[PDB]
């Protein structure tokens, strides 16, 4: 950092002689408000000062580079002894003297991540430095459970993936501070294209052998569409739909095909031709949109469901269940994985797809982290310390999987959960006053906590739409209808079906009564509708 | 010119700011080992270029608003140079016309090159280099309208040159105006091999293949427009759509080696080069394809033109003036197309800006052939034509030299010795045939690239200095222009009387075939003398 300073000296004695030239230039302009002249003097000399000031200011980036790459470096290594730890002696000094060092270097490089212009870049760094504050302090307890309980080595795998994780992100600080030299959904992006690639005539030579076949464009839209109605998240209801999508849009294909065929005439028989393909494209889209709702309306409810179950299976130091809840845990972690990848595809938002597939990707190397820790709970479980990793891995999965639900609300359109969950809702409704009509104590049980898990879902994603407005009178009328339905419905519901369940499970058979039961369902029914039409007011398309 | 209060403003701000880094700098200088001291000159510095970038593009402005009222100013005057009804009120509004345009001109010219586009920036060169050159011929073009006030053909050129006038100041507006945002082609396909590899483990797949596939893309379009193009050989656009095919499948050959991953995928990128370089030389093989395929016939529809509206036929000069409009949409084809590949920018910039001079120029020298074959004895006509014969042909002669120095010379020595090559073995077997007009076409074929062989190595071989080198190729160029096109033309014309005659003798047939050899051998011992520079 030597060269630097003396270079710098140079430049800053070139910016002094600049600017005592340009204060006599402008104190010789100030004297002429009218000399063509002097004003001509005065912007020849204020370009070449501020030519003088940007080689300054340059020169002190790269300096501010510099001193970066050397944090970086004396980070690295304070992360490879923390890793490489002995006792909890050593371990417990060495974060006495990383955390300094790591918070400079993430206050330098949240500068150079302002002082950047590629905005990949930017994410880059921004994603690097909060994998580097989530991790070090992870790394610390990691370790501490390798050196505590060195006979489990499935503490030793959660520390090397977060040294792997650390060092990822050291690297990724690196390539985005040092590289200074220089977006919407997939499906998305190919739809609008195959939108606006229909109005040529094919029939010439110079867009029927180089520009792809208008054929092959669909068929790769109908392989994406196929790949989500297939998915195992998938409701029949939306994969027949989906199906029945892709054969007329590849009939008004067809008939587009036969139109410009046989026209080649610079012709009105095939205008009517591209807006029945307009029309086609546009009905597969909103197919796609009610499949992705349909996704998060049901998959997103008994969220850290299958994480209760491994954690309860692990505090009673059984093996075998645990690694079989462990895989049932990873299914249903790529089951939530799959259906955000879903609903990132078919989005238009160039940052929630970001955003979504960034906080996907972090539950999904979380996953086999907090599947390792049942594991070393398991393995030791009269423990304290193994018992404390457990809670801080089920907080931080129920963290995650809260902020990918917050992601995949806010990248989809809030009425469409609305009619979604109202129609899904009502279906379970029907389902619930079925189980009673016949003394079904486990559907009833069932489909009440499916009810009142949609309720909360949708209650959070109201709370969560409802802060994008500014605090006013329709936002009033929306949290009230919305606490509402909090506070009331679903409690009385709640206890009506307790009560239900308690008639019908008892050694006398206790006849319930069956008609307030039924109004304290529709009275969740039409809650969640006039929740809806309270949302469904300050907009008109 | 009323934002000078704002400027004043500016000033003292920058006059405080620059003290105040000055103080700063002062104390750091004095201290040159502080954190803080350095950190506060840093501030003052970038404060003080806050200060003073606010004062530039006040200054931008400034010069923005007294450029618009300069351009309405000479709009205005160029309405009243074209409603003058007198040769005196003519001459005075041209008067007041010439400095004013030259100011414009000269305001363009700084805010051309002040643009932040590169694009714009051609425009609004292209744009007031057709003001600078046209005033002039619409002052002309009114003097001959307000003399012979029959003749509507005067009358459409006056006005299509005032409508070409208001088209560039319309121009010139909208270009220095939105500044809100190498070569077409070449940009592109350069960034798209400095985006092919950007970082191997955090490679995703659904992160690339939009910038990928659509840089692929946006260049097959690209080269589509030069491989299907009115002039450009079927080979040579079967071999672009072979290169195309194979680009387009190492792309996805690179895209799904980039799913494995950071060892095994160098192939692929290796192989991706290999095809993006590949059809870059396919497209200028295209370019040089169609440079010697038809710049060697320059004034032919010209001369055409003009005899049949000295003559004065109505539908021979309107289908003339169709081939001419034909003739000069073709050769800006080969403009725009050898632009777009080529990364001399301002050979680029040069070029087109020629180009729309001629494109310009085209309907004015259709419209004195209107006035010609309407008035031939009339005495204007002919001074019309001619001024406008000798525009056309100094601006074909300047596109010609323009694109010949944003084109490489040897690749033009090689594609040239393969077409002659071609040519003469087609006037070997028509003449052996017996085809008179196969050896009439194709001995002016030859002659004409060969032509265009000796204007291309004069052209050339003035950017060097007299040596070795340069005589050792002046030498080839001078014999085979002064030997064997006289031997060449001699044996053809003689070909041509024998057999279009009553003998049919056999012409000396082994004279001739030595002749059509020695052109030959003459182009490539041309090419092989002033390939004598490097061999990497």
């Amino acid at each position: 950092s030597q060269f630097l300073k003396e270079e710098l000296v140079v430049a800053v004695e070139d910016v002094r002689k600049q600017g005592d030239l340009m204060k006599s230039a402008a104190g010789e302009f100030a004297d002429d408000p009218s000399s063509s002249v002097k004003r001509g003097n005065m912007v020849r000399a204020a370009r070449a000062l501020l030519s003088a000031v940007t080689r300054l200011l340059i020169l002190a980036d790269m300096a501010d580079v510099y001193k970066l790459l050397v944090q970086l470096k004396v980070v690295e290594d304070g992360i490879l002894k923390l890793r490489n730890a002995g006792n909890e002696q050593d371990l417990g000094i060495q974060y006495k003297a990383l955390k300094p060092e790591v918070d400079k270097l993430n206050i330098m490089a949240a500068k150079r991540q302002q002082e950047l212009k590629d905005v990949g870049n930017r994410d880059q760094m921004a994603a690097a430095r909060g994998i580097l504050q989530k991790n070090v302090p992870i790394l610390y307890t990691a370790s501490q459970a390798c050196l505590q309980h060195p006979d489990v080595a499935a503490y030793k795998a959660n520390r090397d993936l977060i040294y792997k994780q650390l060092q990822q992100a050291v690297t990724g600080i690196s390539n985005a501070a040092q590289a200074t030299a220089s977006s919407g959904g997939e499906l998305a992006y190919a739809l609008n294209n195959f939108d606006k690639q229909i109005i040529v005539d094919p029939l010439s030579f110079s867009e029927e052998r180089f520009r792809p076949s208008l054929e092959e464009r669909l068929e790769s839209i109908i392989s994406g569409a196929a790949l989500m109605a297939d998915s195992s998240c998938t409701r029949d209801d939306r994969r027949e739909r989906i199906v029945a999508e892709c054969n007329a849009v590849r009939q008004a294909l067809q008939d587009l095909l036969s139109e410009y065929m046989g026209n080649a005439g610079r012709s009105d028989a095939l205008n009517s031709a591209i807006d029945k393909m307009t029309k086609k494209t546009r009905d597969l889209r909103r197919q796609l949109r009610k499949a992705v709702m349909d996704h998060v309306s049901d998959s997103f409810l008994e969220t850290n469901v299958p994480l209760l179950v491994l954690i309860e299976a692990a505090k009673n130091g059984n093996e075998k269940e645990v690694k079989e809840y462990a895989q049932v845990f990873r299914e249903h972690a790529n089951k939530l994985i799959e259906v955000a990848n879903l609903a990132c595809s078919i989005s238009n938002n160039e940052e929630g797809v970001k955003l979504v597939r960034m906080s996907a990707s972090q539950l999904e190397a979380l996953c086999p982290q907090v599947i390792n820790a049942a594991l070393a709970l398991a393995a030791k479980p009269q423990s304290k310390l193994a018992q404390e990793n457990m809670d801080l891995f089920k907080e931080q999965w129920e963290k995650q999987v809260r902020v990918l639900t917050d992601a995949v609300d806010d990248i989809t359109s809030i009425d469409d959960f609305l009619a979604v969950s109202e129609n899904h809702i009502l279906e379970d409704v029907n389902k619930c006053v079925i189980a009673l009509q016949e003394k079904d104590v486990d559907g009833l049980d069932r489909t009440a906590g499916a009810i009142r898990g949609r309720a909360a879902r949708v209650i959070h994603v109201v709370t969560s739409e409802m802060d994008n407005y500014e605090p006013g009178v329709y936002t009033e009328k929306v949290l009230e209808a919305t606490k509402l339905l909090s506070n009331t419905v679903m409690p009385r519901f709640t206890e009506q079906v307790e009560a239900a369940v308690e008639a019908l499970s008892s050694d006398p058979a206790q006849p319930m009564d069956e008609n307030e039961f039924i109004d304290a369902s529709r009275l969740v029914y039409d809650g969640i509708r006039d929740i809806r039409k309270a949302v469904l007011m300050i907009r008109t398309p």
